[PDB]
């Protein structure tokens, strides 16, 4: 904005979730659930560094502690987010990966808000402590009747915000919602996430394309297409460099930094992919799209799919809006009957 | 072996240090080396968790700016190290990436042991929060005369110890040196390493094959030929998974743990690989040597590699070992004249 | 209340003085305000246990800092809270110890909330490690004219809600308002409050006394007869046990939990006591009150005191209602003209 | 000595231990203990922290209850420092005031120390967030028989290393031998005890005196006697200022750092003072004596006491040193007969 003298402003996830509450002019229902998601992340992260770790290994005599089929994080995880959900008076309905079904909140504790979430993502490739993370998105409860599990089965577009929390190197909680998408990091020393990036958008082209190219000998040929050109490109110019991490919230959210583009295709093993679309697919390509990128499955486009099945799977594609167009036309002269 | 069921107590990485060289009646010089060492990782784990950010974003109200000192992480890290290594009064040539020269530790602090280290790799694709690390090597001071760069540049077969810290969702400390591998978790809690894995041994054959397929277009036919008959197996078996973090201690770490083979050979781009051999390519080796795979160049082993220069670079292949010499096989198969 | 089924809650802080704040159904200024000192409270206790400590020492090469007349923790506490509290957008005047004058908040910034604090007390006792805290008073601006330092100037009976920061084995943070006083306790590991006590109420009758005996002889003659008789007790019953740890935060807050008495009389030096009223007795007279104490100058009462300086000093006496019942007798006794 | 100016740098606890071994070439049984002790106090700091308490309160939904074992603070230390002694493989005989027995180290982990331990004084003064502590006393085993509770009775003279950690608004390690009393900061944010202080050195004349003067009616008359001399100085010299924190390390430690002097005589209720000597007297006493001060009962010396019995208790007077000799003048004036 244009003029003044001194500001130095620190923004704590807190106090713009409360600011920007406040502008809505909402009473707090969310606010209450968006602060309550913020110490699930945090919880998690220390769970996730394995804080403690030294008891479950006899510093305290090996009580009766062991590693191997007893706490494990997912559950762990599941737990508390369910539990600091409920308690948070502002939740109906929790649809979680974890869960097969659809959680329905107690009357005592029920909100207007139906979450859906991946408590743990990646969480198996944590043997090799690769990067994983937590992925969220609220809808607002659009229905009159009991809240039923049918009220998360509604099209991305109807998100009312979204984001994921990436435990790497350090800890970061991106938000999306209506007006833009905030990248808030942890600062571990006071348990606080400061606003570290603001309304991000995404570069147009990138250079990079993350896909599991195992994965060749089934994939369709459009696919197959794209990546020939990002290897070996026709006007000569510089090859994509390439990237995959293994965990959805790494690879996303390196796209939705330095730009380049993500894809996980249908296959015949998972012709309907791999990833979920209430809980995986959907928040992440809300995020993209707040970004100012794209988030495709190929044919049509994420959010505007409307589910029939919370644990279905969807293809996508998502990153930088011009290597996603130039990859939805050539699914486009490959289309047909 | 007497009488002990399935048990197991805490152990730390002190301790452990410690009674290794009690055992073989060091005079405790090299002990001092691994504690100092050790205590530079833990702290730089903390720098890498972006922890206290919130006072560098004007919580603490920057002043005229503040801090103790905390700025580019790769510089400030180069810094931590060469700083506990001098004081451990156990150096004598300490060789930096970031350092276009050899450092040779003054008389006063000048110990025996020279130490090559990378305090930061990954340094670049920190901004994702994508795991990074730090890698360090170590050898036994071989000379009568005065120590310097050629004190260094001896082959990797003449390590002592060597090892790597990854810096993801949770900070592990590799430490290879005669007897094995060991593996030591950080719990931040208590700020101590807990022996977690102790003498890792690797997969003679695993399903992952990690390369930056985006040098396709530069590859040499072996290497060519190789990741084809992962994507499509010649004897319609299961292809390999692909998976490419882009940071060498997080792949070299996957590979450990899971097995797999990793590979950055030589290309248009890079004639002798783009890894540097001392910092970098030495210690990765030493530990896959030790952990029961193999590290070849394409035609001659990593370790034996005589070094004309410390910064020198040299193409690598390690991984499984069923896996390393499938593709030796195939670069013999494509001789070179 | 009476009855349900399955109940098990995690009150956060945070939650807390959301859920507070609602039924209030205020506009949310004040829990902006009242978040803004919960995280200069949290980053203050980081900066008392001394993190990062090692830096100051050479762990960096003891770059520039040096440990004596540097960055003291008194002014960084003044700096954070004044900083962390204007940026609350909810202040229009802010009364430290630490600051000479009141300080007006620039317009873009301005509430309608006077704040009164002590930053760091027994600050100058941090050298012996001894149990210091943060003391605060906030009172609403009842003027209409422009935020003059006057309007700090009002009884502790017009505050709006008080508390203090205890940051002694572990970080406490005691609020009171106008329903209650609330003990939430800080968990470092996730950087958050959680509610530990609900409602606290003191003992009407303890057995311990708290007072710095080495006054002896400035002490009036009223509170020679009251501490002679805890000593020697007339009706033979327990001595009363004595107490002193020289830090207001620490007698008051173990006077709220086990009761007793805390006293800091007028002596000839300090004819008016030591202890201002603005930002240490007022606060603490009014944490007294709501758990169901009393706070007395001996002859009236502390609350009811109508300020002239924002930095008068003023005797006080507080404790368990029936020990202090005991003790403004005496003074009755005594009184005269 | 040879060129250095105004200089300073990091120096850890463990490489400070570490090297004093070498400089007595130690088998490095010793540094295995204090290395093995510190790791609990750095543990036990944490669990006084109330550090991971979220978890405990239903952030996490105590699903059936849970936890690595974290129950009764005191319970929990004196096993988390029974354990990490016994596996330190440096101790026979550990004597706990938690225990009403000897502690005999099987043969397999068994040492050759003995080790006298008070694992959290003021236990009790915990609910108050008032400072605690860790009390140790090392003794070399002199005997060839089987170790048992005779090894424990040694007097104080034949000490070989003493220390405290004492819990506060910092955690403090004092670590007296031979050479003198060190004292080391624990940076919590990087998990290594700092040295801050070294070779300390404690005022010959403080003016400060420290006692629970709600026992005057119990008071010997030389040490009531004294009290008044202090309070209302014969040579109308300023009077001295009164601090009891209530708990030993706490005031041990202001004793140690600002001077003065610290009581705990004999009294109606406890003929041979509270305090128990094998783990709180000797301990206090020797870094006392390695300060420069001195730790009297009255008439004998604590470190000279030869104990009878392992749970003995004594009076004792400490401090600085013309303060405690002022004391001994009025105790010798007042002849027993
Ligand atoms: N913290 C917030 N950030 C963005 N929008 C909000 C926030 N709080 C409330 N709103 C908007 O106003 C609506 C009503 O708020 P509520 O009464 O709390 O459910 C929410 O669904 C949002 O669309
Ligand atoms: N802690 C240790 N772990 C493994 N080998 C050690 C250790 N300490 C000493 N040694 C071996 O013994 C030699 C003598 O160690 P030093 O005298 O301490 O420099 C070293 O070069 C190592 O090969
Ligand atoms: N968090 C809270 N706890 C208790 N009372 C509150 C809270 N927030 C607001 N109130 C009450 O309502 C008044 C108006 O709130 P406000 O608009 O935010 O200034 C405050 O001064 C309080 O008296
Ligand atoms: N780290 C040390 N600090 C002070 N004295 C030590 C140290 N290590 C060994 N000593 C002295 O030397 C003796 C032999 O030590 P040790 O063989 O390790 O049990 C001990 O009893 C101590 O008196
Ligand atoms: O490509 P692969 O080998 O099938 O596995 C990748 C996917 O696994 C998942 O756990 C599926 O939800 C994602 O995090 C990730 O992107
Ligand atoms: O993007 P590229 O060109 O494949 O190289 C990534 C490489 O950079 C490095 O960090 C260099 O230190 C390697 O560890 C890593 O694998
Ligand atoms: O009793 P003394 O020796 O005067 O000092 C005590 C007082 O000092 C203070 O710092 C004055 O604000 C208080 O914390 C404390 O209660
Ligand atoms: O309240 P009292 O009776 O004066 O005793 C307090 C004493 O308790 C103890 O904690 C006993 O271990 C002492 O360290 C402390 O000074
Ligand atoms: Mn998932
Ligand atoms: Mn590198
Ligand atoms: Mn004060
Ligand atoms: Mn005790």
């Amino acid at each position: 904005t244009d003029q003044a003298a001194f500001d130095t402003n620190i923004v704590t996830l807190t106090r713009f979730v409360m600011e920007q509450g406040r502008k809505a002019r909402g009473t707090g229902e969310m606010t209450q659930l968006l602060n309550s998601l913020c110490t699930a992340v945090a919880a998690i992260s220390t769970a996730v560094r394995k804080a403690g770790i030294a008891h479950l290994y006899g510093i305290a005599g090996s009580t009766n502690v062991t590693g191997d089929q007893v706490k494990k994080l997912d559950v762990l995880s599941n737990d508390l987010v369910i539990n600091v959900l409920k308690s948070s008076f502002a939740t109906c309905v929790l649809v979680t990966e974890e869960d097969k079904n659809a959680i329905i909140v107690e009357p005592e504790k029920r909100g207007k808000y139906v979450v859906c979430f991946d408590p743990l993502d990646g969480s198996s490739n944590i043997d090799c402590l690769v990067s994983i993370g937590t992925i969220f998105g609220i809808y607002r409860k659009n229905s009159t009747d009991e809240p039923s599990e049918k009220d998360a089965l509604q099209p991305g577009r109807n998100l009312v915000a979204a984001g994921y929390a990436l435990y790497g190197s350090a800890t970061m909680l991106v938000l999306a919602m209506v007006n833009g998408v905030n990248c808030f990091m942890l600062d571990p020393a006071i348990g606080e996430f400061i606003l570290v990036d603001r309304n991000v958008k995404i570069k147009k082209k990138g250079s990079i394309y993350s896909i599991n190219e195992g994965y060749a000998k089934e994939f369709d040929p459009a696919i197959t297409e794209y990546i020939q050109r990002k290897k070996f490109p026709p006007d000569n110019s510089a090859p994509y460099g390439a990237r995959y991490v293994g965990s959805m919230v790494a690879d996303v959210h390196r796209t939705l930094v330095y730009g380049g583009i993500f894809m996980y295709p249908a296959n015949k093993k998972s012709p309907k992919g791999k990833l979920r679309l209430l809980y995986e697919c959907n928040p992440m390509a809300y995020v993209m799209e707040k970004a100012g990128g794209l988030a495709t499955t190929g044919k049509e486009a994420v959010l505007d799919i409307v589910p029939t099945d919370i644990h279905q799977r969807a293809p996508i594609i998502l990153g930088s809006p011009e290597d996603v167009t130039e990859l939805l036309e050539i699914y486009q002269k490959h289309a047909a009957k």
